[PDB]
């Protein structure tokens, strides 16, 4: 990382608002789907577990470079980290598995809406 780091970190900061910002654009699903409680919108939490691991580094980045240099202190923090990644990507695997499991024959074959597909 370095740069002062604080040019570093700064910088990040401002990409990291624009990250929280859409997973705020999918908590207006977990506050507008709540009316029909199907709210609990994994590709929000996949995308803001992510993002969050994204924070993470930005915090890092200052914990190496502002700091005593003690280079395995970001590194075994990138694997803690890398393990929340982990944790993003296994709900990646329940949304998945959600669609699947709610897929209660919906082509009946007969919804019209086909008419798109097959004029």
């Amino acid at each position: 990382g370095s740069h002062m780091p604080e040019k570093k970190v700064a910088e990040a900061e401002k990409k990291v608002e624009e990250a929280k910002k859409k997973a705020e654009d999918q908590k207006e699903e977990d506050r507008r789907n709540y009316p029909t409680n199907t709210y609990k919108t994994l590709e929000l939490e996949i995308a803001e577990s992510d993002v969050e691991v994204k924070k993470a580094e930005l915090e890092l980045v200052k914990e190496e470079a502002k700091e005593p240099r003690n280079e395995e202190k970001v590194k075994q923090a990138k694997a803690e980290v890398e393990s929340k990644k982990a944790e993003a990507t296994r709900l990646e695997k329940i949304k998945t598995d959600r669609k699947k499991a709610e897929e209660e024959a919906k082509r009946k074959a007969a919804e019209e809406d086909k008419v798109k597909e097959k004029p």
